[PDB]
């Protein structure tokens, strides 16, 4: 069973990355299973909808009363030392909110870190259908 754990917002970095205080230590978290347009793309810099996705995540985390992180079944940190997790702001999963709003696509999946894959694909299908942002 996956379980949620409290964290405290330090700073929103980009649409897909947020720095949190987890277990008393500052850490950078990469949102699992989603690829958002970035403002800090290593090769492109600011992408189309990058500023929008970035503001959406920032707003969501900054205005939350409670932030919780939920690790999946596999590796919990990537190659760059970023925690890999599903982030919740007042019970709402930020990863899903972005996809539902057409501000992110479901990323290439690496088992066993795919617990919420179907949920996200479902939201992405709806966003595509509604021709939202990325899909307009």
């Amino acid at each position: 069973k996956l379980h949620k754990e409290p964290a405290t917002l330090i700073k929103a970095i980009d649409g897909d990355t947020v720095k949190l205080m987890y277990k008393g230590q500052p850490m950078t978290f990469r949102l699992l299973l989603v690829d958002t347009p970035e403002t800090k793309h290593p090769k492109k810099g600011v992408e189309k909808y990058g500023p929008e996705a970035s503001a959406f995540t920032k707003k969501m985390v900054e205005n939350a009363k409670k932030i919780e992180v939920e690790f999946d079944k596999g590796q919990r940190t990537d190659k760059y030392g970023r925690g890999l997790a599903y982030i919740y702001a007042d019970g709402k999963m930020v990863n899903e909110a972005l996809v539902r709003q057409g501000l992110a696509k479901v990323a290439y999946v690496y088992k066993p870190n795919n617990t919420h894959e179907q949920l996200l694909r479902k939201s992405e299908a709806q966003a595509k259908k509604e021709k939202l942002n990325i899909w307009s």
